[PDB]
């Protein structure tokens, strides 16, 4: 059963497919229109099924062209209202129909940002783009909202014909929209059977560059050029992703890139992958997020969890992918690099939550809990590890990434549990049964803190990055003189980020320490975000003054999440900036996505 959904459960219904047609409404900040749910009864006598909707304004509800009767019941907090509909006759096993849904959205759908044209590249147009992941798809249109359930879906989106829509699906055409002169239709289709979260939508005053064989940037005008450069090495990561997972079976894999409010890094919706512009450094370095994006089109998109209680089996399988592509791009120094840094960002989280803290276990119990406040790097950085000990303890990486291909051709089109991947890894690995029982599984799925056992790394690359955050915090002021810009001429981007983030696990640092970084270093130069990030974290825990200003503008220009969340609550804890970090969120908040906006005024205790 998944507790975050108040629809019918599969063994009831499955939705099988929805038609959308909505108008994408600017001046009031809504989207209007119908969903057709396909649905098919899995018992026998079917009279009613519930589903999913948050904010939604219901018009009415159709099936085989009458009007039927609907509820809405009490809201639920972020799970919203169910809304149980009355069938017009009894449906047996297996028997569909089509359930017709006429709806608006709210202005303030957690889905949804709505842009002004000041908020954009060009100034000229209004933008509005979703996020449906985790359960945020009920605030766009009502469904089953859970990825329990899968389905394909159509869709036919009216906007102002200066703008272009589009959707986790492949593009089926654009037409007048014969109701309006004024404004275009775009079609799409999703043949591929999908979990909603993976439903999107954006509108806005895009264009496109190919930059490979089933490739597209889309961006508005003044960041196409830098988004073609940044992310060209797209096709050679997708060649790699299908020798390690299979055929990819989507079609496209466009990118499409957000205005700097976009929450997260990237989003894996189907055939539209969507990333931060924070992506766009001009040499390339933070093209993993990309390898992580289409990692996700076998790993979450093809095998799906579930519930979100097993979200670890989407991300962790994903990052493990993700590392083993850069692996085979940059080498396996570089694969081991990463990982031990993503050890390092474990330390870091549960270090934050605490040992104890039960957003430190790999399954999660979300019952009572908004999945947005439990998102962190655990289920990523946990779920990695857990793998990458297992392929130590089953013979490498050339055993392991065949139990990865098996376990995808496996549960292709599927969703699953914790309990099933592990059946699997047991059947798959049934000549090594005494080796997968020596791993201690209570520990590592459902105990809080660090796992119990830390893989073996390569230290190659990280060594320097060691060396270098050691001479800073074992420096005294008469040795402060001895550091210079040489000291950084054999490190990659990668290496100096990881010298930062040593260096920040150690702070605060003595405020001349700082001074004298950015004296040798210049790191205020840095556009490199994760760089910048890290540095500015570190003057500011460090107390420098100078650097208020500069992490301020970098919160609020800009609303990654993993970077927007620390900055602000860096700059809560520093005396000398708290007042201007919660007038800042209070200025910046209308302006702000909707569920950024509500995890910083938790994280700045700001009602
Ligand atoms: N620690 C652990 N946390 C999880 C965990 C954390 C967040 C979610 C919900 C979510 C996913 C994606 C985007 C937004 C919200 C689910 C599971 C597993 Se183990
Ligand atoms: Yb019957
Ligand atoms: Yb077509
Ligand atoms: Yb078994
Ligand atoms: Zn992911």
């Amino acid at each position: 059963v998944d507790t975050c959904s108040l629809a019918s459960p599969a063994s009831v219904c499955r939705t099988k497919h929805l038609h959308l047609r909505c108008s994408v409404d600017f001046t009031r900040r809504t989207l209007t229109g119908t969903a057709a749910l396909t649905v098919q009864s899995q018992e026998d006598n079917l009279r009613s099924l519930v589903l999913d909707t948050k904010d939604l304004t219901i018009e009415k509800v159709v099936i085989n062209g009458q009007e039927v009767k609907y509820a809405l019941g009490e809201r639920q907090s972020y799970k919203g209202s169910p809304m149980e509909i009355s069938l017009p006759i009894a449906l047996s096993k297996n028997q569909e129909i089509v359930i017709e849904i006429s709806f608006e959205t709210s202005p303030k759908s957690s889905a949804l940002q709505w842009l002004t044209p000041e908020q954009t590249s060009g100034k000229e147009h209004p933008y509005l783009f979703s996020q449906c992941q985790a359960i945020h798809c009920r605030a766009i249109l009502p469904c089953q909202d859970t990825p329990s359930v899968k389905l394909t879906y159509t869709a036919e989106v009216s906007v102002p014909k200066e703008l272009v829509a589009l959707m986790s699906a492949i593009r089926d055409g654009e037409t007048p929209d014969p109701e309006d002169p004024s404004r275009k239709i775009y079609k799409f289709i999703q043949k591929v059977p999908i979990p909603c979260y993976l439903i999107a939508l954006v509108v806005g005053a895009l264009e496109s560059r190919q930059i490979g064989p089933r490739t597209l940037v889309w961006s508005e005008k003044e960041q196409v050029e830098k988004s073609a450069y940044e992310f060209s090495e797209t096709e050679s990561m997708l060649k790699i992703a299908e020798d390690l997972g299979g055929p990819y079976v989507w079609g496209q894999y466009d990118l499409l890139v957000l205005p700097p409010s976009f929450p997260y890094g990237g989003m894996e919706n189907p055939c539209l992958t969507f990333v931060t512009p924070t992506l766009l450094a001009g040499d390339k370095s933070l093209s993993n997020v990309i390898a992580h994006e289409i990692s996700h089109s076998w790993t979450g998109n093809l095998v799906t969890n579930k519930t979100w209680d097993h979200f670890w089996l989407n991300e962790g399988h994903t990052v493990y992918l993700e590392r083993h592509i850069c692996g085979r791009l940059f080498g396996e120094k570089f694969r081991h690099f990463n990982a031990l840094g993503g050890w390092g960002e474990l330390q870091n989280s549960v270090k934050t939550f605490g040992e104890t803290h039960p957003f430190t276990k790999l399954v999660v119990d979300l019952t009572d809990i908004d999945p947005d406040v439990a998102y962190s790097s655990v289920p990523y950085e946990k779920g990695f590890a857990l793998l990458f000990y297992l392929e130590q303890l089953l013979g490498g990486p050339e055993i392991f990434l065949g139990f990865l291909k098996a376990y995808v051709e496996k549960f292709s089109y599927k969703s699953i549990t914790t309990d099933d991947w592990k059946d699997f890894l047991y059947s798959y690995f049934k000549d090594k049964v005494d080796v997968l029982n020596q791993v201690d599984w209570n520990a590592w799925l459902y105990s809080p803190g660090l796992p119990p056992i830390k893989p073996n790394y390569d230290m190659t690359l990280t060594n320097a990055c060691i060396a270098l955050s050691q001479r800073w915090i074992t420096a005294k002021e008469d040795d402060l003189n001895s550091f210079n810009a040489t000291d950084l001429k054999d490190l990659s981007s990668h290496q100096l980020n990881e010298f930062l983030a040593q260096t920040l696990q150690r702070a605060p640092l003595p405020l001349g320490h700082i001074k004298r970084m950015q004296e040798v270093y210049n790191f205020n130069a840095i556009n490199n975000s994760e760089i910048r990030f890290r540095w500015l974290r570190l003057c500011i825990q460090s107390k420098w003054e100078d650097a208020i200003p500069l992490a301020l503008k970098m919160a609020t220009e800009q609303g990654r999440m993993k970077f927007t969340r620390p900055l602000f609550k860096d700059l809560a804890a520093f005396d000398k900036s708290h007042d201007q970090a919660v007038r800042t969120y209070q200025e910046h908040k209308a302006s702000m996505h909707p569920v950024t906006a509500m995890l910083v005024g938790k994280d700045l205790k700001v009602d």
